[PDB]
């Protein structure tokens, strides 16, 4: 009874019974009702279908007289970035981000880059969409090419001092997305040294779609920066909106720790700011963010959450440990350059290694990482565990799913608002045995 595509945060389906051109014209049609007044920024990632998706989408928009501003082949986050400053009444891109050959998507904001989600706008333009039967009509508006770059890349190089950086050798892995395009426009104005895997554009994905989170992909990475000699390494998702970092010896860092460490990085250039961090792991982050000043701020998980959250507190940074990273001065929106930019400026300034800089993090507060449970009665499940260790009189915190804070461990167990999972993660104070027992505990609590 409804069009499966429209999912939570964004459109997402299979082309072309689930997402095709014909919905991508209807869906621009439904946006300009949407909106308010101003042109529409439309960019596009490197699967096959993208560009055709997104000339749909333009014909929709442009019938319903909406100037259209094509960016052409792009990252999510320089529709975002172009979306608020060329002052645009909204933007989508089309990606399909990180899922197999067959999908394409949408991801879609308004003024400022605004998240349109399902409850802000997404929704609604599912059912105008879904209703919709009437004729095509014709452009009564224009399409400007707007492919330069310039405003974008002197807007990532402003958050490091270039004078102060190092020449470290850096392995960038694109996964045959997007990010290459960046990491070579931006290098003219490095001292860095690129080593360069799988970097060419290819939407028919050679060498797997882009994820870094298969250990397949994660390992080429890897590979790379020990065969090398590498500083640290870089790796993408397609449209690269998500960055992942591997240490000098290839150690993949989890997501959890750059959370604080960029917290850092950013509080030395803007003292005494906020930082909005998600419940799931939190107490490296409350700690790091206070030892350099600043005010950590707990928030629901979830970009539009985050992004939110930043905005009512002025927060200069928010993080997710999903390798997720928000930026006030980059109209609130998350980007997949500005991180590894400022970590290696960190690098480049302190002298120490990535993998000292989070070594001793990491040792404080070891955690589980995101774990994933199918299971056949999510409630159930859930009260089995809460029901277990009640006895124990955890802190309880129910600002997403539920946190359980028991001096020297706590959890946090919610559902996903995009799949029909429990996702679970553990940490504790210092103590990599209690971490491991408490998280076999539950692991078994939860598939009982
Ligand atoms: O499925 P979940 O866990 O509700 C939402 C997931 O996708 C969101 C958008 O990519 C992320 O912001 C969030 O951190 C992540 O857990
Ligand atoms: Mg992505």
């Amino acid at each position: 009874m409804t069009l499966p595509a429209f999912k939570a945060y964004d459109i997402r389906g299979r082309v072309p019974d689930e997402l095709n051109e014909d919905l991508a014209r209807r869906i621009g049609v439904a946006l300009a009702a949407q909106l308010d007044q101003g042109p529409v920024v439309l960019g596009h990632d490197v699967r096959l279908a993208s560009p055709a998706l997104q000339e749909a989408l333009s014909a929709g928009l442009r019938a319903s007289g909406r100037d259209v501003i094509d960016i052409g082949l792009c990252g999510t986050e320089e529709v975002y970035f172009q979306t608020d400053y060329l002052k645009a009444a909204g933007g989508v891109m089309v990606t399909a981000s990180h899922n197999p050959m067959d999908y394409n998507g949408m991801k879609l904001v308004r003024e400022q880059a605004r998240p349109i989600s399902s409850d802000t706008g997404l929704f609604a333009i599912r059912d105008t969409v879904a209703a919709d039967t009437a004729a095509p009509g014709e452009p009564t508006a224009s399409e400007q090419s707007r492919t330069d770059k310039t405003a974008y890349l002197e807007h990532l190089l402003s958050y490091v001092d270039r004078s102060t950086l190092k020449p470290l050798k850096l392995v960038v892995n694109a996964g045959n997305g997007g990010a290459g395009l960046i990491v070579d426009l931006l290098a003219p104005h490095l001292p860095f040294e690129f080593v360069r895997v799988f970097h060419e554009p290819d939407g028919n994905f050679p060498n797997g779609i882009p994820n870094p989170l298969l250990p397949e992909n994660r390992d080429a990475t890897a590979k790379a920066v020990k065969d090398n000699g590498a500083d640290f390494g870089i790796a993408w998702d397609g449209d690269f909106d998500r960055c992942f970092f591997f240490d000098h010896t290839g150690r993949f860092i989890e997501g959890y720790y750059l959370v604080g460490l960029l917290a850092q990085a950013i509080l030395a250039k803007q003292p005494g700011g906020k930082v909005v961090h998600d419940p799931r792991l939190t107490w490296n982050t409350v700690e790091q963010v206070e030892e350099a000043g600043g005010i950590p701020v707990l928030c629901k998980s979830g970009h539009a959450f985050i992004k939110e959250k930043m905005r009512s507190e002025n927060a200069v940074y928010g993080g997710e440990m999903s390798a997720h990273h928000y930026f006030r001065e980059f109209a609130y929106a998350d980007s997949g350059m500005i991180p590894w930019l400022l970590i290696a400026e960190l690098v480049s300034q302190s002298g120490r290694s990535l993998a000292d800089l989070v070594e001793a993090r990491m040792q404080k507060f070891p955690c589980s990482g995101e774990i994933n449970f199918k299971v056949a009665d999510a409630k159930a499940s859930v009260a089995r565990v809460m029901e277990h260790y009640a006895s124990l009189s955890p802190e309880l915190d129910y600002t997403d799913g539920i946190s359980a804070d028991f001096g020297q461990w706590r959890f946090n167990l919610r559902s996903s608002n995009t799949e029909p999972l429990l996702r679970l993660n553990v940490e504790t104070r210092g103590d990599a045995a209690l971490l491991e027992t408490r998280t076999q505990e539950i692991s078994n609590l939860l598939r009982g």
